[PDB]
């Protein structure tokens, strides 16, 4: 396999860590291509002493990446895969996971500012599904945040191209963000990447509570089963609520796709009096 985005190991300066990942850290760093203005950037590292599979797995991360360009999806500025170590090199976000930022900024923001968050979510999602993919791990951890509180779609190892993506596996995916269906049949759809979405939408809102707070993982698809769906966060309205129930629809051909979610949150950006009843 080739890389488009391929670039020698001389433009890349690692600083810093930022954070842990999957198959090694990630760092902070300087990309400096010829005669274009150095920028900053998020560095993903494979540990050395990496098996060929661990190598394989890392890159076809990558090779997903590689195939976005929308503002709300994680810009791939650079591959490492013809040099060694092997990195996949991205645009730098200075507020870091979606979830983390909401909680050390709890309160700091409005309505408003948290629904335009919101919709970047939803719109980078309209692209990822409109490109035939289902994500699979839509949760506010791997969401990134920059300084303009634009948020990017993030995490691209579960990524399948579908429509149905049927698993081997059931002790990979989280399961209080996961589809009842998906969890059950282990059945993933751009409808199941729906009802993760409102879970994210819950997540923002009530700035990052976790989802069913102490419930076990049991609990959780035991509730789900038994039709129990979360309750609106604190001074949530009313339009924003109906619209996680409606991500949350028991069949899944009942949920909005992700092009009307992006048009909700439009009119409601546009109507105050939409977002005034709670």
């Amino acid at each position: 396999r080739e890389f488009a985005k391929e670039i020698d190991v001389s433009f890349v300066k690692i600083e810093e860590v930022i954070g842990a990942g999957e198959f090694g850290e990630v760092y902070k760093g300087r990309l400096k291509l010829p005669g274009k203005r150095e920028i900053y950037v998020a560095i993903k590292t494979l540990k050395a002493g990496y098996s060929e599979k661990q190598r394989r797995d890392f890159l076809s991360e990558a090779s997903i990446m590689g195939q976005f360009d929308h503002r709300n999806i994680i810009r791939l500025e650079g591959v490492v895969t013809k040099s060694r170590p092997v990195m996949i090199i991205t645009e730098f976000m200075e507020n870091c996971a979606l979830d983390s930022f909401l909680r050390q900024n709890d309160g700091q923001f409005t309505v408003i500012q948290l629904v335009g968050m919101l919709r970047g979510i939803a719109a980078g999602m309209k692209y990822l599904s409109e490109m035939n993919y289902v994500h699979r791990d839509l949760a506010a951890r791997n969401i990134l945040v920059n300084s303009n509180l634009v948020c990017k779609v993030s995490d691209f190892g579960l990524s399948r191209y579908l429509p149905t993506y049927t698993s081997s596996l059931g002790g990979k995916i989280p399961v209080r963000w996961t589809a009842p269906e998906a969890i059950a049949y282990r059945k993933f759809t751009s409808a199941s990447d729906v009802w993760s979405y409102g879970i994210v939408m819950w997540e923002v809102m009530s700035f990052g509570e976790r989802p069913y707070w102490d419930m076990s993982n049991q609990d959780v698809i035991n509730a789900i089963e038994q039709d129990y769906r979360l309750p609106p966060p604190m001074d949530c309205p009313a339009a924003l609520h109906q619209l996680m129930l409606d991500c949350w629809q028991k069949d899944r051909n009942s949920r909005p796709r992700f092009a009307e979610i992006v048009n909700t949150l439009d009119k409601m950006i546009r109507n105050p009096a939409s977002l005034k009843t709670v």
